[PDB]
């Protein structure tokens, strides 16, 4: 995986203030994305969405983010630049009170 695609990948997150990596197909990012824009309301314009499995450089994307943050699945979600992991991490977030903090600069 190239330099120059960690680097795209990074930009990404950093310009955006919710990053997800998505697959349309999969279950976990639309629980994710379900409670991201339905349960706690956030607005479609500060979320970065990209579906992998519909982009050219998909595979570069996910294997960029594994030698970022050693994460293989999606959902891949960063908050304000801050990585959060799967939806079983955000849903976890939400149980221990924790995700209300994350999301205030933001919201
Ligand atoms: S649905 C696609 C797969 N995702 C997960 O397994 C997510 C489970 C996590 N525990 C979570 O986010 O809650 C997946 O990414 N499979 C491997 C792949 O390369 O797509």
């Amino acid at each position: 995986v190239s330099q120059e695609t960690i680097k795209h990948v990074k930009d990404l997150i950093a310009e955006n203030e919710i990053f997800v990596a998505s697959k349309t197909y999969c279950p976990y990012c639309h629980a994710a994305l379900n409670t991201l824009f339905e349960k706690l309301k956030v607005p479609r314009s500060k979320v970065l969405v990209l579906q992998l499995n519909d982009m050219k450089e998909g595979a570069d994307i996910q294997a960029a983010l594994y030698e970022i943050n050693g994460q293989r699945t999606v959902p891949n979600i960063y908050i304000n630049g801050k990585h959060i992991g799967g939806n079983d991490d955000l849903q976890e977030l939400r149980e221990t009170g924790e995700l209300e903090e994350l999301l205030e600069p933001i919201l």
